[PDB]
């Protein structure tokens, strides 16, 4: 089957391609920038802003008896790169809304309306820009409507997203950006800036309810086993304040504790589009099935493949505002974050990957991605994480557990006078559990956090990594070579 | 939306130009005469008087039988100045409280009753009253009755204001009109001279409460961020000598620390009606709402306006004892600390904008702006700011805060061995802050102000502006010039 999914993922990954280089000729994009990873970024934006059912029902609302309003909503605008004598610039490329919509109802099909369909792959890269903005603007204007400080906003990877996409990328939101969405909702109940409803997805759950039960449920698949899940399940009987309180005091545990959450790559459709023009230009060896994953080392192959070749604008002014300013490779590092979703990764691990030393935002510089009065265009690093790595997706042994099968009250066929393993007080707690208790949960479960950070304050003896775990070579996806990142000081 | 603002703002002035025009005609003021700061004054004074309406309750309780007090209950007098052969003096004018009564309620609406409406404007000028008396004369028959000393007076700017005025002046008041309400509030438990109240604030918060609260709120929006406004938060469970003690240590800590204070300028209505008559004299180009501002360089603007041609009182005689004595830009100096509240502000930043060395009360020379028996008019001298600046409302940095975002608990998608930025007792105390952690505040707090003053007194190396921060010449409204105050000795 996996090899079959890699087919699948790569007709997905041909049409977002085939799609792609229509939407460059649509605009008129030359053959070389085509490859512009700011064009694909416009691209994807552009889908955005067509994609957005909400908002288009609300631009509807006010569209009003206004001749160039209507105009306009026939118009759709892409601001894209265009390169001359090594310089650059912005063009506004103009199409009309049905000119998109034939791309995509032409390599989509005609049921656009199969909203998993454009709404899985749309998703992806609405999230691929969620990361970007993440890494560049700590979320500022945004955050002045949610309401939430830069720890919450370190957990919410995603939460840039508007909020249809929310639903459809489940797995891979950090959890603050279901916890700063519930938080936010209680506000809404109060605002009425808002309006509620009810989903059901297949292949996982066929339930038919709402934001709350989705959230709960989105939180249940990320909270730790045992008191943070039982958290989760105590949920809907907490009151609004201490649901906030509980919201608060889990996100900060999470800050520590780190159970199942999922990572992803997103590389650039331009950069799609750069592996498919180096599978040309290597003349009929570089096959995109063998790419078509969004986990294992394929993605370390596809990104270093990207880094042939792959190109790029530079401007000369700055994501900064004091005079210290740093080279393309920072630029390089911000698409690599992007991609792989590394902001709250180990700079360390990364730094040896990478193969270069890593940085915090005090350090980090990089452009606005937005096409320019004037520049110069760059092109790729060559090889640049000239060691990679195995993804996952939670801590390594999580917390202390019980003994594993033995230790519980022993059985005797033998007709022989003995002691016992007795153990009658944690068989009732099993039955506490199995059976739903619920008297003092709350409280109960704030201790169990302070005491379980305590022991994973201890813990943190060995808990590190997946036992296997090392940096090795790009020569070495065979694990060969297994050494560390760094000592210390 | 700020035009309007303008617009709105410069229809609130035009009210208040036609309410002194009409006042200035009602009282027999010579055409000249109604240019004079003294007679702004003197008519906002009896606005006051009118609108006390605490001080008309208790005027009633000793109104009795007696046929003089009830006819002047009905007469309302304004000492006012009037001109003669470059000679001046006072006249007693006399309107009735109807007449009065007429003028504000023509021009303001019938529902003066609208406390909102009529107050903001007078609490406006109120401020201005109390800035002027602030300047003058270190309120000594005030703090008679309101107990304490010169540093706690500096930081008290604007409680000369009657008590009907400090909830609506809020944002502007110095810190130390707060506290030192707070701690006459406590004497006032005990000695029984006033009447405790409930009050709420539309557009800011619907909550419905007493001094208490809404002290500790003003208190709130000014206190320094973490330590000082924990210590606020506590307020409610200090005992009442704890109160006291901690509003000295926070108002000691207020001489050096300078968190959220709100700066305002308010020019006398007379001159207001003097930017009228000259954008008169000046054939239709100086516009109003151009003006309108309770903020930025528009007040400058308006100020040096004045400073062409407006006119006020010189007395022979002075406020002041000794045989040493000076000039009339000293009056100039006074009405201008006035006007922009400078009594606080460097005296160095304001000598390069003043163009024109500052002073300290040692040497500071003024008149009583109270009509006169004899004097002689005076009129501006010109451009008189002839340097501006930006102006603001906090310190530079406060004080040395976090990282920003990273250095938290570091998170791992790799399977890889690895050291970490362990954080964990920060991490801690965030949770501790956010649950709202009450052991050891009072000396917890006392410690921190103490450790905080000297991270200050090291922090005070670049603790000096808004970094753009220069006074730039009126020529240079387009900040094009940045130079500095002095160098030192």
């Amino acid at each position: 089957t996996p090899e079959e999914q890699r087919a699948k993922n790569a007709k997905t990954i041909l049409e977002n391609i085939q799609i792609y280089e229509r939407m460059c000729d649509l605009f008129g994009v030359s053959e070389d920038d085509k490859l512009i990873i700011e064009n694909s970024i416009s691209i994807e934006r552009m889908i955005r802003v067509v994609t957005d059912k909400k908002y288009q029902d609300k631009k509807l609302k006010n569209a009003g008896s206004d001749p160039e309003k209507i105009a306009n909503a026939g118009k759709v605008f892409c601001r894209l790169v265009e390169s001359t004598a090594g310089k650059c610039s912005a063009r506004l490329g103009m199409a009309l809304k049905p000119n998109v919509e034939a791309v995509l109802t032409d390599v989509l099909g005609n049921e656009l309306d199969r909203a998993a369909v454009l709404g899985k792959r749309m998703g992806f890269s609405a999230m691929f820009k969620s990361n970007l903005e993440e890494v560049l603007y700590q979320r500022g204007k945004n955050q002045l409507k949610k309401r939430n400080a830069a720890e919450t906003f370190t957990l919410s990877q995603g939460a840039s997203l508007e909020a249809r996409f929310r639903p459809i990328m489940e797995k891979h939101l950090g959890v603050g950006t279901v916890v700063a969405s519930i938080k936010n909702i209680l506000a809404s109940k109060k605002n009425g800036n808002y309006r509620n409803k009810m989903v059901r997805k297949p292949g996982g759950n066929r339930e038919s309810w709402s934001p709350l039960e989705r959230e709960i449920s989105f939180l249940n698949k990320k909270l730790f086993p045992g008191p943070m899940r039982q958290l989760c399940k105590k949920f809907e009987y907490l009151n609004e304040q201490e649901k906030q309180l509980a919201l608060n005091l889990m996100l900060d545990a999470s800050l520590i504790l780190k159970p199942q959450v999922t990572h992803k790559m997103i590389m650039p459709w331009s950069m799609w589009l750069a592996v498919k023009k180096y599978a040309e230009m290597n003349k009929g060896s570089p096959s995109l099935e063998d790419l078509a994953a969004y986990s294992g080392v394929r993605a370390f192959m596809a990104f270093n493949t990207a880094c042939y070749m792959s190109k790029f604008t530079i401007g000369k002014g700055i994501v900064g505002d004091a005079e210290i300013m740093e080279n393309g490779n920072d630029k390089m590092q911000t698409l690599a974050m992007a991609c792989f979703g590394l902001a709250y990764e180990d700079t360390g691990i990364v730094a040896a990957m990478i193969s270069q030393p890593m940085k915090k935002r005090y350090q980090l510089r990089v452009g606005n991605f937005n096409p320019p009065e004037k520049g110069t265009i760059k092109g790729t690093s060559a090889g640049y994480f000239h060691k990679w790595a195995e993804f996952g997706n939670r801590l390594p042994f999580n917390s202390f557990g019980t003994g594993e099968s033995k230790q519980i009250s022993n059985s005797g066929v033998f007709a022989v006078q003995r002691p016992s393993t007795t153990n009658i007080q944690r068989l009732a707690e099993l039955m506490a559990r199995n059976t739903g208790e619920t008297s003092d949960n709350f409280t109960q479960l704030v201790q169990k956090i302070r005491e379980q950070v305590g022991a994973f304050a201890d813990q943190k003896a060995n808990l590190r990594e997946f036992t296997g775990g090392y940096i090795y070579d790009i020569t070495d996806v065979t694990k060969s070579n297994p050494k560390i990142p760094q000592l210390g000081g």
